[PDB]
């Protein structure tokens, strides 16, 4: 299948390409309709990704509880503690997808980086384990290295991530 | 005119793509043999970028001086005060390039974001002007909004960025 994205107010061709880590050229090639511009509500396809609804895994993040919940077929498997965005640089809310990943990025990013479908944002490890469970990040979601590693080993690219208050 | 990159030990396709902000598909399209095997010491081309050799501008960053210096044809043109990373979350050193740019992504990133050829690192403005001139960031280079706007209007993608202690 394919990943369908719905255009939101204030999206541009460039910003959408950016959120999904692809070139605008590739986005246009996959969506000839986009030659004529964008409109809020418009469904388009993001190339390179499977249909997220066909992936039985689902990730729910709660900013208030500082948790990331992994479900398989709407049954919780595992709850993890996480760090979230500080008060003036919060973790965005809404529906996202894991888009790509890099193993062992190191530094403050720890054992793994999993890109989310919002530019500059992802789920990553940490080299500051004391930060986990606190609102101290500049926006990304931080996990213990062992947790992000386990997480990455299970969920494939395209996995739904729902971030709530 | 093409940007060439010499592959390093430990480099993978994912980590190279992440550094240069392109999909693995775009990297492979420009280098059709890499999926059979990446080879340290070999050169590959990064698509979407001009040969940096051709760009007469050059940026020098001094972490100790907290300055970013723009040269043109090897003469200093402008020196800007910056914020750099804390002791535990350092601005990385070495040779980089400006890869891409986003106008007014707002929030903590201020009036502009310019990607550097190291994943998750960039030069950007700020909603916190008081931080400029200090080692207080998470590794990114911060400039006043007015200064990064000026910088971005001047240098093209592919401009060499040299970062020293």
């Amino acid at each position: 299948g394919m990943l369908t994205y719905q255009v939101k107010q204030g999206d541009t061709l460039n910003s959408i390409a950016a959120d999904f880590r692809i070139s605008t050229a590739a986005l246009l090639q996959a969506n000839p309709s986009l030659q004529a511009g964008l409109t809020a509500g418009q469904s388009i396809v993001i190339p390179g990704l499977p249909d997220p609804y066909t992936i039985p895994y689902h990730i729910a993040v709660s900013i208030g509880a500082k948790t990331l919940t992994l479900s398989l077929n709407n049954r919780v498997m595992k709850t993890y503690p996480i760090a979230v965005g500080k008060i003036l640089t919060q973790t965005p809310t809404g529906e996202f997808y894991i888009i790509n990943r890099q193993r062992n990025p190191g530094g403050p990013f720890g054992a793994y980086w999993l890109s989310l479908s919002a530019a500059h944002y992802g789920i990553h490890g940490t080299n500051n384990p004391a930060s986990i469970g606190k609102a101290v990040s500049k926006g990304c979601i931080r996990m213990h290295n062992k947790d992000v590693i386990e997480l990455a080993s299970i969920v494939p690219n395209g996995t739904r991530v729902t971030i709530n208050r």
